[PDB]
RNA sequence: UUAAGUUAGAAAGGGCGCACGGUGGAUGCCUUGGCACUAGGAGCCGAAGAAGGACGGGACUAACACCGAUAUGCUUUGGG
């Protein structure tokens, strides 16, 4: 949450793009039955929050 | 033996009493909820989009509660 306040908005708008790919792709292997840690789903999407808060907060 | 006479017993089923069960949810005890008030507070919300909703959000989610595509939560300050 701290680590991503060093980043630049750039920076943290790339971070998202990768997590809302890996969050794509984890619901993925979820539909198929492949996904085992299912946990990864939930701390993913609060990732993906914290980045779009901190950049809100920047402007 | 015959005759005359007398009287018993009987239960297909039923009645009364008793015993033991079933059904049913009265009663007692209990309280999650109510009822009436007192003292203080507060007496408005809405185009900065209300009241009230619909549909969604969980690993699996039918319902409730919570939340809104940042969705079963995000940041921060304190408490613990």
């Amino acid at each position: 949450a701290n680590d991503i306040r060093d980043l630049s908005t750039t920076e943290i708008q790339d971070q998202e793009k990768a997590l809302k790919e890996e969050l794509f792709n984890l619901r993925f292997q979820l539909a198929t039955g492949q996904l085992e840690n299912t946990a990864r789903i939930r701390e993913v999407r609060k990732a993906i929050a914290r980045m779009k808060t901190i950049v809100r907060e920047r402007e």
